[PDB]
């Protein structure tokens, strides 16, 4: 008995984002109001939580790209 | 008996952001009001909270361009 | 019996973030009112927490990018 | 001829305000957002004006009370 | 001829405010945002004028009372 | 001819302001954010101005109390 596995995914993609001006962004707002009442909290195990919050976001990226790429092999005899 | 594996993942992936100019942009906000009333927090193993928050950003980057990319290989003879 | 493993992921990868100029950027937040009331806290094995926060951030990179590249191997007779 | 005038507006009258407790008053107001954009202003003769404000009160007497009492006599002859 | 005048406004008036504990006052606010943009301001006679303001006010008087009283007498022969 | 005038407003006028205890005040404000852009002021006779103010008061009387009261007479022949 004999097993060969040959692994070559080749690749060549091109993630492109040609721009001129992003020009005028205005985030402008009159915060509100945010109440929470608890009372026991037990989080265990890759647990992610938020609460009570009044963020504010101005994300201006000139040009953002993401290429995700994952490459796998199990093998099990 | 005999195994053989072989692992070329070749890649030449290229991410650009051409841009001009950012330009003006106004993050101007009137904070608002939180209010968090707990008792009990019991955390374990990675867990990740936030509890109560008025937090403002501005995330202007000139030109923002993430690749993730893993290789996995699990041999179970 | 015999086992012969080779690996050779090959890679050539850019990020690139060609730009003008980033102008003009204001972040002026008028700060609001934030109030925890807790009374026991018991954090164990990598909790990352944040309790009653007010904070503000201009994150300006002149062109930031992030290249993550892991490479796994486990091998088990 | 003869003209002859009196004035004797008698009066005696009473103003109560018997109050317990005021208790507990709560004035928590998350701040918003004003903007007034003008160019020209020409005021004149007992004028009073309010131009872009965000104003609070907690106006709490123990007992606010107000008696008014005006006289008047003209006399043309 | 002959012109005869009495101006006797007699008063006893009493104001009162009888009042037991002002207890808990709570004025908690989150200051928001004023912009005022004007270019020309011509005020003459008795101008009363506020422009762009934020302001906070906890007004607690243990018993406040006013009481006003004009006596006006215009005599023309 | 004879012309005669009396003036004798007589008046015995009490204000009270009975109180037991203020108690607690809290004046607890997260200060905003103000901004007055102007160019040109001309002010003239009696004009009060206020511009661009960020002001907290905590006024407090252990009773407060006003008495106006005005005598005007006059006389033309």
């Amino acid at each position: 008995g004999s097993v060969q596995i040959v692994y070559k995914p080749v690749d060549l993609s091109k993630v492109t984002s040609k721009c001129g001006s992003l020009g005028n962004i205005h985030h402008k707002p009159g915060g509100g109001q945010v109440e929470v009442k608890s009372e026991k909290l037990d989080f265990k195990d890759r647990v992610q939580s938020k609460i009570g919050s009044l963020d504010n976001i101005t994300h201006v990226p000139g040009g953002g790209n993401k290429k995700i790429e994952t490459h796998k092999l199990t093998f099990r005899e």
